[PDB]
């Protein structure tokens, strides 16, 4: 079960799910919960669904949990029961009553289960490209199977969303998708809050106030019923906390008080983590005590991305005078765009459910690969108590990917750490044979003899990862997901057959040897033409995969055998581990920019766009050498 439910017992008896039934409350509860009870009784005892207050289930009335969303569920011999304490609820109990059902078959058990955090969810709300429409549609029902209750839409780059398009409604096309996207929340008990960013040019005036209250309007009228006030990453006149608060008072007061149904009205602020905090200056302590009390106010922790401590949000809720929305910056990639991040969600504190108000995960532009972070976060801020890391990322691969688990979690299991970053946020990776790899590596420098078992161990990790990256391309249960994938599985078995290679070296004669050592040099050029050619994004364009652990290994490791060939034989080879066209510090190709790592010879002629050393304009003029740091060609 996932999220792991507050409390179950378990008798280790199984019943069959009745084929003759009676169903009762079908006409009273959630319609939403009836309809999945009603698919999953597709083709056929007592069955009791409703909420709290239904005749229905006035029996069992002290059983259910006193908590929202909460519910009550059994499975005996003689009936089942399904009763929420509001409808929501019910929803809920019906999502663990369809993960107990295997092949047409229950267990008895008695669950009483309820949210520790009140809102939860992903916050679409990263830089790049938005997630397509059919990606959303497939995330919302998803969000409902595993009780996430909320979707905030705010992708940074959607002109609509942000500035300064923010004050024009959605032309008719997006505004017919978004009114679908709302509907099918709705159906998975799913808030859907639509957000504005309007800080970065909002006028503190009548005429913007106005258009963002119309535009708000125009929302509404697509169905929206919670809503949000971006002002994160931002300077200027829109960072004026007094103004902010005054602007979201008036929002409550004038629209979200005065409509009969508006739900969430959630807001994000400039000083949004405490490293971007002043301590001294005035401005959080202004939000918390204007802004009105029924608000939300967001915050990323310690740091733009960090993980969530006890500490940290003391630190906030104590500044807010309430407890922080928190808005989680993992597995977003915007600012490390070259990496898969497709590991365990892991770090942030289990014991502090009752300090936050929601928590939700800003995801990668890769909607379908986020799921394996998004399954585990619907896990942690429901049940944070039982809160089991490796657990909940092998049961979210299995959801997303059963007939290829095991290679998923192969690939995702070497495909989770950020990499260097400016953010300083790193993940482990690769963990499993890191301690092989190390202990390798460290006897194989020193010309000490290496274990065979730890040689073994590294020839398992290749030949695996090679099967799993090739079933994965082929794999058509979820397309998306491979289509997403796809240039980092490339990347990922072009690393495999490098390692195989590198370890025949290690391993007969000088003319074998040779083969091996050219076969090499191959692949690293096969690697620089796919991170050359795939993901081109103006940011960290390329793709880097097995980074923490499995490349620097098979890199020192070539470096290391080329040397000893090199004496022994008296020879010159290069030793040189990431394939690079021109010649010079390593330098490197990032779009049609070729710059030294922080006199040059490029392959061709090619016309010189510009230099920049820390600039001079080339005006087109051919060139080959650069003698004295990025150069730019047209390419
Ligand atoms: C509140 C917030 O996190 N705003 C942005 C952000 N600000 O530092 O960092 C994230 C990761 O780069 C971005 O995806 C977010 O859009």
């Amino acid at each position: 079960l996932q999220p792991p439910p507050q409390q179950l017992i378990v008798q280790n008896k199984t019943i069959d799910l009745p084929a003759v039934y009676q169903l009762n409350g079908g006409e009273e509860a959630n319609p939403h919960a009836v309809k999945v009870l009603k698919e999953l009784l597709s083709g056929k005892m007592l069955i009791s669904i409703g909420e709290k207050g239904d005749k229905s289930v006035r029996k069992y009335s002290r059983q259910i949990p006193d908590h929202k969303e909460g519910y009550y569920l059994s499975v005996n011999e003689k009936e089942i029961v399904l009763a929420g304490n509001d409808e929501r609820g019910t929803y809920y109990a019906l999502q663990t009553f369809a993960q107990l059902l295997k092949d047409g078959k229950l267990p008895e058990v008695e669950i009483k289960d309820y949210p520790s955090v009140r809102y939860r969810g992903v916050v679409e709300g990263f830089y790049g490209t938005p997630w397509s429409h059919q990606a959303r549609l497939s995330q919302l029902k998803f969000y409902g199977k595993n009780k996430m209750n909320t979707y905030i839409y705010g992708p940074k780059d959607d002109p609509y969303h942000s500035a300064p398009n923010w004050r024009l409604p959605y032309p008719d096309k997006e505004a017919a998708q978004l009114q679908e996207l709302v509907a099918v929340a709705n159906e998975n008990e799913v808030d859907f809050v639509w957000a504005i960013h309007p800080g970065q040019d909002i006028k503190w005036n009548k005429e913007d106030r106005d258009l963002l209250l119309a535009k708000f309007e125009k929302m509404y009228q697509l169905g929206v019923r919670s809503f949000a006030v971006f002002f994160d990453d931002i300077s200027g006149e829109g960072t004026n906390p007094q103004k902010q608060a005054e602007l979201l008072n008036y929002i409550d007061e004038k629209f979200a008080q005065v409509k009969p149904d508006i739900n969430q009205l959630v807001m994000c602020p400039t000083e949004y983590n405490k490293s971007w905090s002043n301590p001294n200056g005035n401005y959080l302590t202004t939000l918390g005590d204007k802004l009105n009390p029924s608000i939300q106010i967001m915050w990323t922790g310690d740091r733009v991305i960090s993980d969530i401590t006890r500490d940290g949000i003391s630190w906030i809720n104590e500044r807010i005078k309430r407890p922080a929305y928190i808005w989680w910056n993992f597995p977003v990639s915007d600012y490390v765009r070259d990496h898969l991040l497709l590991g365990p969600v892991y770090g942030n504190d289990t014991t502090i459910a009752k300090e936050m108000s929601g928590f939700v995960t800003n995801p990668m532009e890769h909607a379908e690969s986020s799921k394996i972070a998004i399954y585990s976060v619907a896990s942690y801020a429901w049940n944070p108590a039982k809160y089991d890391t490796w657990q909940t990322w092998k049961d979210a691969i299995r959801t997303i990917l059963p007939s290829a688990a095991e290679e998923l979690e192969c690939f995702a299991m070497h495909n989770s750490d950020l990499g260097p970053n400016g953010h300083g946020y790193r993940r482990e990776e690769s963990m499993d044979i890191q301690p092989a790899a190390e202990r390798f590596l460290k006897a194989f420098k020193e010309g000490k003899n290496y274990d065979k078992a730890d040689f073994e161990t590294l020839q398992y990790t290749f030949e695996r990862m090679k099967e799993s990256a090739d079933i994965l391309l082929m794999n058509t249960e979820n397309k998306p997901l491979i289509v997403e994938i796809t240039p980092w599985v490339h990347q990922f078995k072009l690393t495999a057959e490098m390692g195989e290679e590198v370890l025949k070296m290690v391993e007969r004669n000088e003319s074998y040897f040779l083969r091996k050592y050219n076969h090499v040099k191959a692949l690293q050029q096969q690697m620089f033409y796919i991170d050359q050619t795939s993901n081109q994004n103006p940011y960290q364009p390329g793709v880097k995969t097995a980074t923490r652990v499995i490349k620097p290994l098979i890199d020192r490791t070539f470096a290391t055998v080329v040397k000893f060939f090199n004496q022994k034989f008296n020879a010159h080879l290069d030793a040189t581990t990431d394939y690079m066209p021109h010649k010079m510090l390593p330098l490197q190709v990032k779009a049609n920019r070729v710059l030294i790592s922080p006199e040059i010879e490029l392959d061709a002629i090619y016309p010189g766009e510009n230099i920049q050393i820390n600039s001079a304009g080339l005006q087109k003029a051919p060139v080959k050498f650069v003698r004295f740091f990025v150069l730019t060609i047209e390419k």
